[PDB]
């Protein structure tokens, strides 16, 4: 029964290859994941109007010459007003979103960023589930967003990927729909 | 800061219930990566999915207690779907054996993803541990002008940065 190897892992193989998880690594949280932006506007613009994230946090580097700007859905009467509190408190947050800005790219005509989904490939997108992908679609079309695949094109319907302004792959999808779709 | 009015304070209500729900990586082999996020990192396997026509697989990891996973294909699956910060490995057949493959983490030329990262009580206990695993590290905690924050490696050599938030407090 272990699968032709041309043809993926069979459910044993793979679920034998999980361990339960050392009890020291209880509390452990996935805080954060990191994407470089060739310009903090255009960003930031991107991911609060548009996606409608809360910028929970900038930091500043002037010696390395680079910012950091921590976005997540979370209230923004939730963040601490102190300094330190609101460092502890952002860096506490689920599924954030970390956008590193070097300072220079925005007027670098010769400069972008690689997404990953050419070659070489890796990392391939994030995604954020909405309760109607039709209407946020709707939406995002209206204010001007570009588009890797319409919600209606391809076998896949009901399941959508944007373009953030650097390019990177954004999914939008129905939890209550995907069973439906796969 | 004139990037001033770049941040929408009080987002369209109609996004009100967004959640960022995925990153997505590639992967060359979930033996490997499986046993790695789930041993290791201590992540549980919510879901695994598989595409024969396009010959793909897609295995969903959270930190999540694996007794609130529905059983059911369909309850699983929306369960699956609606959890917060989830990584997707997406495995296309056959990477495994293909001696001349590998997957870029995006950290040399082409540089653009650059490392999901994880909270913990104590950088340096896990980090200890960590070492006694032979986990591959990218910077050992007490390297360089950060002190108390480490990179580690996945097994496709994503960079994984394990962190205190009350430390970067500091
Ligand atoms: C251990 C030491 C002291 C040393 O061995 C040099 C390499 C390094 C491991 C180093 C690295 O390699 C890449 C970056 C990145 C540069 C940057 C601006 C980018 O490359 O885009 C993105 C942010 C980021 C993470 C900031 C921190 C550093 C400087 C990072 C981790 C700090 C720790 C550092
Ligand atoms: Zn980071
Ligand atoms: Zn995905």
């Amino acid at each position: 029964e272990p699968q032709p190897a041309s043809s993926g892992l069979t459910d044993e193989t793979a679920f034998s290859c999980c361990s339960d998880p050392d009890p020291s690594t209880k509390d452990f949280l996935l805080q954060q994941t990191m994407l470089r932006i060739k310009d903090p506007k255009k960003s930031l613009d991107f991911y609060t109007r548009v996606l409608g994230l809360t910028l929970l946090q900038k930091l500043d580097f002037p010696a390395m010459k680079f910012s950091l700007y921590f976005l997540a859905y979370e209230d923004k009467n939730d963040i601490p007003k102190d300094k330190s509190e609101k460092t502890a408190w952002t860096f506490s947050r689920k599924a954030t979103l970390e956008l590193t800005h070097n300072w220079g790219t925005e007027d670098d005509e010769t400069q972008s960023y690689h997404n990953g989904n050419s070659d070489p490939r890796g990392f391939g997108h994030i995604g954020i589930a909405v309760p109607d992908v039709y209407s946020a679609c709707k939406r995002f079309e209206e204010l001007g967003v570009k588009f890797v695949k319409k919600p209606d094109d391809g076998k896949m319907k009901g399941l959508a990927f944007i373009q953030d302004p650097d390019g990177y792959w954004i999914e939008i999808l129905n939890p209550n729909k995907i069973a439906t779709i796969i």
